[PDB]
């Protein structure tokens, strides 16, 4: 099978997993010291939790047979008939979906139930997540109708992003989110996370090529190149708004970070140059109109993975390099490939957001998703996790 | 020699390595700040003592010529007469060593002398671990008669866990541990050990194949499905005892991964969820009854490790999958893998117990193992390392 | 290609851009609480910077057409040119280029402006490092002579450890330095930067091989062999002059990989101890030295990199071992290759010192390196990013 092709996705597996606890510690650094644990433990149950579903029927439901193009069969349900590198892909994948659902947990920063993101989280699983893994990656009807997602800018960023937003505003602002500003407790947990999310993002960006070989290189080098066109426009930003920021810097990386993983595979290094300038000014952009609109998507998963993704599975569609993986965007003479990724992005928008919309107020009636005014007083980890962060 | 299999195994040591500290920041976290570089500098100490014995004689002593089945001679002693792949075995091989020696600091946690910790690990090394190693991985008597430990079952996780228990005995209950608890100076410190431990544990159950192949990818599988259990039912117990803290959940998916060790790579994952979910009770059980006898095997190591690696190593005996690895346990035919783990268990547990606790009883009439009351007050940072941990 | 080897160096890639922020807490824990954010930042800079300037044209220059042997043309500028794998050494050559830089920030430590730190970092890599790779790797001068440097003895440590005491002398002592001692805010942090690069430091000197080969599995032994020697001869000597603190373990053990750096795929495990013992004992004199004559080289990036890397890159003319990699030096019968690397090693000693000196004091003129004392005093978060690390 390769030996080398096993190796690396082996590897790479173990690059995306680590980060799942790296989304906790870049958010847990940003929220005050009373919620540190509870924002990092969310990671980890994100973890777990997937990991179970996943393997339940969630791998099934997202590669299993096709029904109608929109879903899979629970032919793989507890793994049944999953052998080989059918295994490894599996679990490749799983992670993906770990990630995705950290990433959302920055709706929810600071006044959440724990049981209740458990239960939200299953169904955003299953009712989101699985089935746009199957319409891209599953043979669904958008891979059929020529859509292209390399590394998730759609299957993880846009829906993560979107669905924050959603939950944001059914779940409402964090007390005082208006009068004071709200001050992160430890930059430097938060810088930690920062790079082993970027350190990930190698397994992340280039394990999706599924084998160690030249498109595999290609998406590293050209994630490596967005992250730092993107940081570095936020840098420039923060130097024209007054000081750069550690905060915007990361911020910024992980916007180019999340605009290229759509495009890793397809784009050449001054393709991956434009998405990362674009990236960094769209996101930025993003980050300042929801702060306008007095939204509290707590920790910018929305500016940030949602816009950044938005923006990179379009830009797959204009510079798709045929030199590069076959694959030819409108600057390259293809305008259809442009159409197939605006249906796709306005699908896939679209439907992370009302469905998400649907799935937190029906959770919401159904248990309630925010913590009473005293644990968002007192801080959820005492009140959720009966434990105190430090001494 | 298969470039793959080179590449997997070289990160796959790379990965064990980070465990190693990995394991320090974990126990870190949760002792007082004025032991938390004490605490952290013994698993540097770990990994820097253990690879200049494993070098000198350890590897050798573990695989070299057998002798009476029992320990290796001194033909590699050095390194001598080792080449090519049998030096990524050396290496590989040395980290476990390195990672079980860090692990068994949970027994001397806020109370030890630096120098005597060194000088228990050498001999401990030397007469509990080199043998141990050898009787099941160096063609000893243990592999001789059937017995299997995929991946340290016995080797790591119940020769540390064992280890501490009579450790602990020796050395005695820290000052105020019986009338107030401990309180952990920072549980994200510990947060960070237990993602660089899943993180590594990938090289640790997935490289022990020795090999990029379907039986490596099994036991990634299976690795990630007991942890993920274990958590889950440490989660649980914590809602059913009151509110589910982040240690709580992240020791559960430490006990799965210890009792998946072992068995890696010979079952399935309906497998992997019976030992997770046992594990996952069992363990905590352990924990409550050392607490139950006021023992103060401060960070668990033996109800974590210990147990979970008796309980899995045994397990295997039960589960073997043939379909999985030609193996098959008592469930799929075989009654005698049964008999060969639970011959190997009641071995390895009466001797890690038994002679730890001459060979600290020993070195304590020798040298003594305890620090001072005065130290122990002011905390070993100051007092053994002479410095603070923060500012 | 094998896709071993590719696996291989794409995983080694991943971890040697851990490094960089590794660099970053590694440092970041031994400065004070107002400046830890900053210290953190300047290596997350670094590497953004590195990434554009190395794809811009840092590359071609480094191994593009050679001219007179000292330096290389613009073919490969924007990566021109540069395809297979070929983009594949690009890459993993970027991440070496952005730890040197990185390495570098410990003689600017709480006092220099941003904004100088990035023009000095640029023309450094331009006019310091550029050349380096291309004398040594590129087919300059120094290979053509027969100087070695497996994994950048001299291209990496010598060059930022001379360096950055040329920054240091430059832009002088911190407020304070003489008088009282300067205290890490948060030693931990700097055992997690520390893990850090002793993991990633396997992707550094194994990846060296650019192969997962036996040359590969050498340099991984004797990388952690050295490391283990260095860091416990800085424990005996911490032990001679009092306690053991945990900084100068690890400051040790990195003394030994840096001094292995420029041997790793030459020497054997024999000559990987010498290399060790000595390194430690070397380095740990070089920073009393530099302490006794009241230089500010902040966190001896020239004591522990450029000594250590001097000896290290010298001690490769004196212990090649020939049935190791053909190479082979004095103690081997060959004077030869060890005139090679006295030669190699008073140059780039030299002109590291020499030229960052000419740089510092232009820049210095041209705009000012160090930040106002005020801003000192307040701390460069607040100042310089306008955060604060903790609350």
């Amino acid at each position: 099978m390769s030996d080398g092709n096993v190796a690396w996705i082996l590897a790479s597996t173990a690059l995306v997993m680590l980060m799942v606890p790296g989304v906790g510690f870049f958010y847990a650094g940003m929220v005050r010291r009373k919620n540190a644990v509870n924002m990092i433990a969310l990671s980890f149950i994100s973890l777990i939790i997937t990991v179970l579903l996943w393997i339940f029927y969630g791998y099934s439901v997202s590669f299993g047979n096709d029904i109608s193009g929109i879903i899979g069969g629970l032919n793989y349900a507890l793994l049944s008939g999953v052998k080989g590198e059918d295994l490894l892909f599996m679990m490749y994948q799983m992670m993906f979906a770990a990630v995705t659902i950290a990433i959302l947990t920055s709706a929810i920063a600071e006044r959440a139930k724990v049981s209740s993101f458990i239960l939200l989280s299953a169904l955003w699983l299953t009712f989101v997540y699985a089935p746009f893994a199957h319409w891209l990656w599953g043979g669904g009807w958008l891979a059929k109708l020529g859509a292209l997602d390399f590394a998730g800018g759609m299957v993880v960023h846009i829906s993560s992003g979107f669905a924050a937003l959603a939950v944001a505003m059914t779940i409402g602002k964090r007390a005082g989110f208006e009068e004071y500003s709200i001050e992160p407790h430890s930059i430097p947990l938060t810088l930690i996370g920062a790079a082993l999310l970027w350190f990930g993002w190698f397994g992340f960006n280039g394990g999706s090529a599924l084998a160690a070989n030249d498109v595999a290189i290609n998406a590293v080098v050209v994630t490596n190149t967005s992250a730092a066109v993107a940081g570095f426009v936020w840098m420039v930003i923060g130097w024209i708004k007054g000081k750069p920021g550690s905060l915007g810097i990361v911020s910024g990386a992980i916007a180019g970070l999340a605009a290229i993983t759509p495009a890793a595979g397809f784009v050449d290094v001054k393709g991956a140059i434009v998405i990362g300038l674009v990236a960094g000014i769209v996101c930025y952009l993003a980050m300042d109109f929801r702060i306008k609109k007095k939204i509290d998507e707590s920790l910018d998963a929305w500016a940030i993975h949602g816009i950044g993704g938005l923006w990179g599975s379009v830009a797959v569609g204009i510079l798709a390099n045929p030199e590069v993986n076959g694959y030819a965007g409108l600057l390259f003479g293809n305008p259809q490939l442009l159409v197939s990724q605006l249906i796709a992005v306005a699908s896939t928008t679209a439907y992370a957001f009302l469905v998400t919309l649907i799935l937190a107020k029906a959770v919401d009636a159904a248990v309630g998703l925010r913590v009473s005014s005293q644990e968002e007083y007192v801080g959820l980890d005492l009140s959720q996790h009966e434990e105190v962060a430090y001494t």
